[PDB]
């Protein structure tokens, strides 16, 4: 796009604050941001805030969340749809048009790991270009095996196209699979759907944890078959809500936009690769890896 | 085919009646019938009375169906087979030669969101070609949401590909995804898999209401990600077994020929987009709207 | 590969033997064995023991398998990974180089119908190359459907691509997609993954019964929709786990390295298809039968 030539705006934080104990503001960016999705291969990638996947958010269940986009892009209207809210689409995801903000308010009622992503025509264009990202709403209950965790992360599956290309958007194989990881608590990692990152500086764990991840696939188009190498899902919480609850799977089925929490014990040290098992996609870069110490 | 050039039978309208308290009986047509797939495309489709997907069929759980099949096709052997009933298939679902009739009778003891579609090899040419359509079978204690429920729909993903191209429909992406209604009572749309009607002709339902949809992804080849954008599932029940209940999807995975029954609340007057998330496919045709008003 | 021109070598039978009361011992061999994928093509399969997928494995619920690789492959590595087992994936899923052997032991803690398959990388080529397989890992308790099963067979689903060609193997559809059944009990077939075996000599079953299929898709890449013709399932167990119990599912939705149990009555005589329901793989080979006598 010729006002996009040259353009790479720096990533901007996320904003949150709660304001009543039922409320939350939000206020996140619509911004055109080089991202490097496999060694050499930039992509300028259409974010929230800078990253894609774009920030991750949380919130309570029963949480209202008052959001605001603030368009950065200089020629491409952006919006936004959560998964997590009930709301009207044609009032509620409209178009932010560049250079200018809007607010939207809409009520987080369920529990879950949720896809958001811009609701712009043609969707699928903003997505595969990079707007996706999850929300996570907290049950009010937690989960039932809340006291068996020992440790947490996010995980998101994107795919990645050629460039901009709405033909191969729709009719093309994705040219890389990947996943990122998004920080629950301070230290954690935070990164960018690539190809890399994840298995150069691997999710670490200590020998004997109880594991759960918050994961999403976002597509835009593929489906993904999750799986972590050396164990078995003990528990498994469809969309993370904890009334759909699975034990003992080796492999959760997610479609596209779905989400689960999943635990699973890791008994031994050493690095144990996580995987969409179709393998295809995972050789076209979605392996990330957990390194699990004494430590 | 040459005995298909310049033919475009006439939808004839299913005929249904009960002839016991457990006992219905059905005929439909087999026939080929120009349809609009997307605007300015005809398909001359392989179709159950002129409609592709077929005719909506409702039974009660326990249910005997003594099922007429009356080959209109000049040339071409068509069957049925109900996903719904127990059968053989080499005695129950076999062909039904050009301008016959053939008579086959099954019971249907479970109850859900059923495919159905001609069982006459090379099966694939045949569903792909639009010999495909659901039937529902009721439940006999019905699901332990139905008091909450204030309206209900029905719709069915198909895909369509390069017309009567084998090759294609083995090995190539589909041309169009795309979504259908069928009717359960007066009033309701009754519309084939197209493109477009679903957006210009919205489902309606008012402001505040809780409702159900009946669906199934009929493919042939593609598994579907079923959402409605600015809602949750409050229910779902997969295959439209009472017993298969899940709570609180954002979206729901559906296997080729895979059925469900989910439940929703639309909280805002607007319209809310209803989408197979694989966005490729939305953006290729797959996209229904559902128009909410005060009324 | 050079080394592999001509190599054809002979089938090896899988070795097994209990050493304690949750103790087994396993052997299997890695070796380049030509297989008839469809009449007329010999793929140059990557194999367990000569077969693909490998031989079926079966163990109980809290069993430590004590398992053998013996390398024949004149020139490339292999290895093992169960998805049964909890395990260090760097340590105990570890290559085994040509003409060596290795010992890995890792515990069989979950229930379930498990995929297992080398782990070596690229693990794409592996799998796609045909070393796949399942594992059964009998429930301590059982089903609470056991008293009602009459007879037990196991299918596989796996595709095959062109010749060792990594890009095929990332970008392009499969050549064929196929069903095999590997035995349970004397007597039973133990086929590989064909276009024709089990439409040529069906599985067979007695007027009445009802059946159960421990099912896995093992990929490499595609998602399975598993379907019987002419039944509907009464029971099924995703991955095998019994908690994970669902009913009255016309189609299961496999992702890939999925597993389910599945049990599904035959109430008449006749010739039942087994299939994906994703037609194009149907067509390209994946449809099984099961024969249902009054014998
Ligand atoms: O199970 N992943 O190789
Ligand atoms: O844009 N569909 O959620
Ligand atoms: O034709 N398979 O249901
Ligand atoms: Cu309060
Ligand atoms: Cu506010
Ligand atoms: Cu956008
Ligand atoms: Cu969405
Ligand atoms: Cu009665
Ligand atoms: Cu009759
Ligand atoms: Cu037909
Ligand atoms: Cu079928
Ligand atoms: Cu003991
Ligand atoms: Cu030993
Ligand atoms: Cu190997
Ligand atoms: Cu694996």
């Amino acid at each position: 796009i010729a006002a996009h030539k040259g353009v790479n705006q720096a990533p901007v934080p996320l904003k949150m604050e709660r304001v009543g104990p039922h409320d939350v503001h939000i206020e996140m960016t619509a911004q055109i941001t080089d991202i490097e999705i496999d060694k050499g291969k930039i992509y300028k990638a259409w974010t929230f805030n800078g990253q894609a996947p774009g920030p991750l958010v949380v919130v309570n269940e029963g949480d209202t969340i008052h959001f605001t986009l603030k368009n950065m892009d200089p020629v491409v209207p952006h919006s936004m749809d959560f998964h997590a809210v009930h709301a009207s689409p044609s009032k509620d995801f409209i178009d932010v048009m560049p250079n200018k903000s809007g607010t939207f308010t809409y009520p987080a009622n369920k529990p879950g790991v949720f896809m958001y992503h811009a609701g712009t025509k043609p969707v699928l264009q903003h997505i595969a270009n990079g707007m996706h990202g999850v929300i996570i709403v907290k049950p009010k209950n937690g989960y039932p095996t809340d006291k068996e965790v020992d440790r947490e992360y996010v995980l998101i599956q994107n795919e990645w196209y050629k460039y901009n290309d709405m033909n191969d958007f729709q009719n093309g194989v994705p040219s890389y699979v990947v996943f990122s990881s998004k920080a629950l608590k301070p230290g954690d990692p935070n990164t960018n759907g690539d190809t890399f990152t994840l298995k150069e500086k691997p999710l670490l764990a200590k020998v004997g944890e109880k594991i759960r991840l918050y994961i999403n696939n976002v597509g835009p188009n593929e489906v993904s078959s999750f799986h972590v190498v050396g164990t078995v899902f003990d528990d498994v919480y469809l969309d993370g809500n904890p009334n759909n609850h699975l034990q003992g799977m080796q492999t959760v089925m997610l479609p596209a936009s779905g989400g689960a929490v999943v635990e699973f014990t890791v008994t031994r040290p050493g690095t144990y690769p996580i995987v969409t098992h179709q393998f295809n996609h995972a050789q076209k870069g979605a392996v990330a890896m957990l390194k699990v110490t004494e430590t």
